[PDB]
């Protein structure tokens, strides 16, 4: 046996979008808010409206970075939905475009298999404005999925992806069962649900 579901991490299993909530600390969230929705819209290549948005962020101080962080809230039906899925003998994985150091907080909090996520250079205790990672080209997140798969010799067929935005189209096209959840056009178009209530337990009806 065995069944594997990944979820995206902004949006999804948090109810905000990190790079934005950094932004607004750095003065930027106007250009970053408005890059950020059409990276998920898919109107702009991912890793170049990531690392454009990260520019932005150059000098952030640390301490900033973390009160943006300590906004960061779980959406409705987030740890409820967890639990139910490892009742039901899931591995469960985050996978993200976004920052490590906001992702591994859900990741341990939530009790999380596997998080994967890019990083935030920092030095001095300052963000340099460059981001690294391995969930920056369009296919990342599907390789993700298959090598999590791997790892735990499960089958592509048992495994769930919940996603809501065009990064999210790799995930979705290696996944048993594309689940878009409060999603951008993008990524509906591609999924075998599509769920428009801001809760998470509203997965589950069609799990397992």
């Amino acid at each position: 046996k065995k069944k594997l579901i990944l979820f995206n991490f902004d949006s999804t299993l948090v109810n905000n979008e990190t790079i934005d909530e950094i932004a607004r600390e750095a003065g930027v969230e106007e250009e970053v808010k408005k890059i950020t929705k059409e990276a998920m819209e898919g109107k702009l290549n991912f890793e170049q409206s990531l690392r454009k948005r990260v520019s932005l962020l150059k000098d952030l101080p640390i301490e900033k970075v973390e009160k943006a962080i300590k906004r960061i809230t779980p959406t409705e039906g987030a740890e409820e939905t967890i639990k139910e899925l490892k009742n039901r003998g899931y591995v469960v994985a985050v996978v993200s475009g976004g920052f490590d150091i906001a992702v591994n907080k859900i990741k341990e909090k939530l009790g999380l298999d596997y998080a994967f996520a890019n990083r935030l250079i920092v030095k001095d205790g300052k963000l340099t404005g460059d981001v690294e990672g391995e969930v920056l080209k369009e296919n990342a997140k599907g390789e993700i999925l298959e090598k999590i798969a791997k790892i735990e010799g499960i089958n592509l067929e048992d495994t769930v992806a919940v996603g809501d935005g065009a990064n999210d189209i790799s995930m979705f096209k290696k996944a048993g069962l594309k689940i878009a959840f409060c999603a951008k056009p993008i990524l509906k178009e591609k999924a075998d649900i599509c769920i428009e209530k801001r809760d998470l337990r509203e997965i589950l009806k069609y799990i397992k």
